[PDB]
């Protein structure tokens, strides 16, 4: 234990905005985002985050990894992957372009199935790609998806062969990582677990944290600010 | 007692199983078409496909003419979570032709992510009711759908009275739990099975072998056992 407090004056903020007014009021903005009440609102009571929450708290591990003792990390929009499986390489090796995907030691890929959220990881300190779903759900094709595309984007931007030795893909199974019961907490474990991972800190929490981490969440998207 | 699958009727089963010509159309119904490759998710470690569960559903759904049970309409399977998704907006020409209030029972097969559960509403007995079987929550479904009536002022002008309808997401015990995720799709499928006839869920786990064996034949046969 020993997460974070959130004070008081923090709790009178988090009520604040949770509160009625202008729906298009942005409440923060940044990398090209912009979360409004209307958006802070998905993250109350047990409402069902939606993209902009998952697209900004992802750019915000990108940007705390910036720092030193922490490893490198490219997060992909939440479009990404869904305009991949049911398009191909074709209508998304435009997105990384001014970006090395190769130049840092981690990418988030939030994965978007329907009504549900999961996430994949490629790890290149580790050689590995891996998929992590709160549901217990496990999903190959999806790291097999992004192992071609990586080869796909390594002859396009590199020029060379994208090298696969050592290189593991997998599922995450239900014992391995603290589960959902709500369905609707499946994106705060899409970016909860991202936050351990790009902290490289074992993921510690579990279901019951979850009233406090979307509060705790509203919190840092309105500061631009991770506890 | 469960009904049988004579060794008669398991050799036609064995037969559909082979390495070949998976694009093969076995059984067309309900404008859907079953291919080898659609039985084959019905094997022992494989994950029911849409079209086998949307098939049976539909099964469910002609079974439900005979005199005596209950009038009975079934979504797809993509219905429910697009109303999610996308709204109201992007479901209601699915009914165009169907008026859902004309029928006892509505079926709705939830997918999320790799599991599916499933939420009935009885009209004649007043609320709707949802079957996860591997101890799942998602209340807002089950509020979704009342407000999805009630939208459904679309179809006859009128605001659907909604006094005191209920909505729960029903405990493990209350219902046979899986024990094989692969099995989930069997599992609301059989729920969905139970209640369309009126008799309870009176099943387990132990049995899902069986049933898969069974729903190969009855699929094949468009016929219920």
């Amino acid at each position: 234990d020993e997460f974070p407090e959130i004070t008081e004056e923090m709790e009178k903020e988090i009520k604040n905005v949770f509160r009625n007014g202008n729906q298009d009021e942005v409440l923060s903005e940044a990398f090209r985002l912009t979360i409004t009440r209307k958006d802070i609102q998905t993250l109350n009571h047990l409402n069902w985050l939606n993209d902009e929450i998952i697209n900004f708290y992802m750019n915000m591990l990108m940007e705390r990894s910036k720092e030193k003792g922490l490893p490198s990390v490219h997060a992909f929009n939440t479009f990404f992957f869904t305009k991949l499986k049911t398009a191909g390489y074709q209508a998304v090796k435009r997105w990384t372009k001014k970006v090395d995907v190769f130049s840092v030691d981690i990418l988030l890929v939030p994965i978007h199935l329907g009504v549900h959220w999961c996430l994949a990881v490629v790890d290149f300190r580790k050689k590995n790609i891996t998929y992590y779903d709160s549901m217990g759900g496990i999903n190959n094709e999806a790291c097999r998806i992004l192992l071609q595309y990586l080869k796909q984007e390594s002859i396009d931007k590199k020029r060379k062969e994208f090298d696969t030795n050592g290189w593991q893909l997998f599922s995450k199974k239900s014992q391995e990582i603290p589960q959902q019961m709500n369905g609707s907490d499946c994106g705060m474990f899409a970016c909860k677990y991202a936050d351990c991972i790009t902290k490289d800190r074992p993921i510690n929490f579990t279901q019951q944290h979850m009233p406090y981490f979307r509060k705790r969440m509203v919190w840092e998207i309105l500061h631009r600010k991770l506890l």
